[PDB]
């Protein structure tokens, strides 16, 4: 198109009635597919994070699974490492775990007990904030390792689901908002 | 790739008997956590790919979920987009899916119907090649979209499981090898 924000915005594809009737799904797949829009997305998140924390971040925490598509590349742009927060069962060795609500049921996330040392400053990233279930669980786990969660970020936020309120006092930033 | 490769090898951590007895789990998590290791792994994959295929690659395809950690960064380094291959039920809109065999029973993968156009040339990435079942299924999905799979790559290859044979005649490159 032209601007970087509109380049990202034109590449978020809408799918009505997926996964269930009445929902409007936001697919980030086109953002990844277009190298110019992927780099526009990473650069917007990076510039936000650099301006906001002045270089003083220790790690990005990428959220299983779609957050893994952004976390490493964001971290690398910022010159940082990326740690992983995963669905239960996926990581080897001693873990901490936290439950959250998933569709009609309950699920769990986990982090390795040595993923972070105390006092490390971390930004959580995922593609999309919907109910805020996994993101909230992520914050719980990081606090348990005595990490300082600076904020959570996503490319997209679905405001009608009120996942941002669920994260307070943890600050939250999104690039784009839809219902 | 001596020094750079040692930076990767040093950060692969092994866990006996996970997830089940007699399996040595290879954990790439410390590679992601160290930005120099991550940058070395991405550079070494990119360098091999450019030295082998030059500018003939159109897209990287990342395998759900640990392939997601490397695909976008590899595609960015090459100036290419990245397309996604997911566990069934995760992608919106029209898809093609297939089933393949695992340790007792079946698993299923899928791809969006419009991920690639015919004759487009793709390299598949995952973190580790074991039996090659998953990567083989990804190759088959991509074939059904009339994509040309130039190569599959990973950080680790478990050579006693003969994943390389399963993929033939699609070439396969790994940074590190173990029995
Ligand atoms: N020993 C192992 N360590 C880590 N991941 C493994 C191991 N064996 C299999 N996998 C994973 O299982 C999938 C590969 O299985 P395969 O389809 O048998 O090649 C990939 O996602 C690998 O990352």
């Amino acid at each position: 198109a032209d601007s970087e924000l509109q380049l990202v915005e034109q590449r978020i594809r809408s799918f009505p009635d997926f996964p269930t009737p009445g929902v409007v799904f936001r697919d980030i797949s086109p953002v990844l597919k277009d190298p110019a829009s992927f780099r526009a997305a990473i650069g917007l998140l990076a510039r936000h994070l650099k301006a906001t924390h002045g270089g003083r971040i220790d790690y990005i925490a990428g959220l299983d699974s779609r957050g893994f598509l952004f976390g490493p590349s964001l971290a690398q742009e910022l010159g940082l490492g990326c740690v992983l927060i995963r669905k239960r069962g996926k990581l080897p060795g001693p873990t901490l775990w936290a439950s959250y609500s998933l569709e009609y049921g309950k699920a769990e996330l986990e982090i390795q007990k040595d993923a972070l040392e105390p006092g490390q400053r971390v930004v959580v990233v995922d593609d999309l904030l919907a109910t805020g279930g996994t993101m909230n669980a992520a914050c719980e786990l990081l606090g348990r390792l005595q990490a300082e969660v600076l904020e959570c970020v996503s490319l997209v936020e679905l405001t009608s689901l009120k996942g941002r309120e669920k994260l307070a006092p943890v600050p939250f930033f999104s690039l784009l908002q839809y219902e």
